[PDB]
C-alpha cells in the first residue's frame, strides 16, 4: 500500500497473509474454512496466516493452518487478469473471534463513489522498495466503469472495477495482490493489478467480488 496508514493490529481481522516461507499475497476469510485470493497469487506449499499484525514477529493472535485446496476460477485468465479469483479451503477451521473473523460477501455490486477500505503488506513506495512488517490500510473510492476503461484502454472487462485516485500517490502495490477491498462492510473487490503502483492516470485494478458469489458459494457447498 502507497500512501496509506498503519491500520492496527487486528483491526481488519479478515485479511491474511498466503505464506510459502514468505509473505506473497493478500487473502480474504469469508467462512471458518475458506479463504479469496486471486488466482494470480496460486502456488502449490500455501500456509495462510490469520490474525496477522506483523508478519515477522509472533505476537499473539496468530492462527496458521495450511491449505489443503486451492480452486483458481474456471474461466482465470493469466494473460489478461480477467477472473482474478481463487479459493483457498483450509485443512482446519480457523477458531473465530474479535481478532479473526469472516468478511460478508456482497449481495449487491458496489458503486462507483463508494469509500473502500483496502489493506495489506505490499510495497509501500512508487518509486521504491519498501515492504512493511505491520499491515497497512488505504480508504479509497471506487472509480467510474468510464474513467476505469479511461485509464487503461481495451483492457477492463466487466469482472474489473477501478479504485483509487487518478492524480497518484495512493494505492495498492506488488505484495498487496489477492487482498481486500471491503465497502459498507462487504468485500467487494481483491487485488488484482495496475501499471506501477500510485502513478497519475493509472488506478488500481480489482476483481469485481459480486460477479462471483454464486460461483464462491456454490463451490463452497460441494468442497
Ligand atoms: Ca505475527
Amino acid at each position: 500500500i502507497v500512501g496509506g496508514y498503519t491500520c492496527g493490529a487486528n483491526t481488519v481481522p479478515y485479511q491474511v497473509s498466503l505464506n510459502s516461507g514468505y509473505h506473497f499475497c493478500g487473502g480474504s476469510l469469508i467462512n471458518s474454512q475458506w479463504v479469496v485470493s486471486a488466482a494470480h497469487c496460486y502456488k502449490s506449499g500455501i500456509q495462510v496466516r490469520l490474525g496477522e499484525d506483523n508478519i515477522n514477529v509472533v505476537e499473539g493472535n496468530e492462527q496458521f493452518i495450511s491449505a489443503s485446496k486451492s480452486i483458481v476460477h474456471p474461466s482465470y485468465n493469466s494473460n489478461t487478469l480477467n477472473n482474478d479469483i481463487m479459493l483457498i479451503k483450509l485443512k482446519s477451521a480457523a477458531s473465530l473471534n474479535s481478532r479473526v473473523a469472516s468478511i460478508s460477501l456482497p449481495t449487491s455490486c458496489a458503486s462507483a463513489g463508494t469509500q473502500c477500505l483496502i489493506s495489506g503488506w505490499g510495497n509501500t513506495k512508487s518509486s521504491g522498495t519498501s515492504y512493511p512488517d505491520v499491515l497497512k490500510c488505504l480508504k479509497a473510492p471506487i472509480l467510474s466503469d468510464s474513467s476505469c476503461k479511461s485509464a487503461y484502454p481495451g483492457q477492463i472487462t466487466s469482472n474489473m472495477f477501478c479504485a483509487g485516485y487518478l492524480e497518484g500517490g495512493k494505492d495498492s502495490c506488488q505484495g498487496d495482490s489477492g487482498g481486500p477491498v471491503v465497502c459498507s462492510g462487504k468485500l467487494q473487490g481483491i487485488v488484482s493489478w495496475g501499471s506501477g503502483c500510485a502513478q497519475k492516470n493509472k488506478p488500481g485494478v480489482y476483481t469485481k467480488v459480486c460477479n462471483y458469489v454464486s460461483w464462491i458459494k456454490q463451490t463452497i457447498a460441494s468442497n
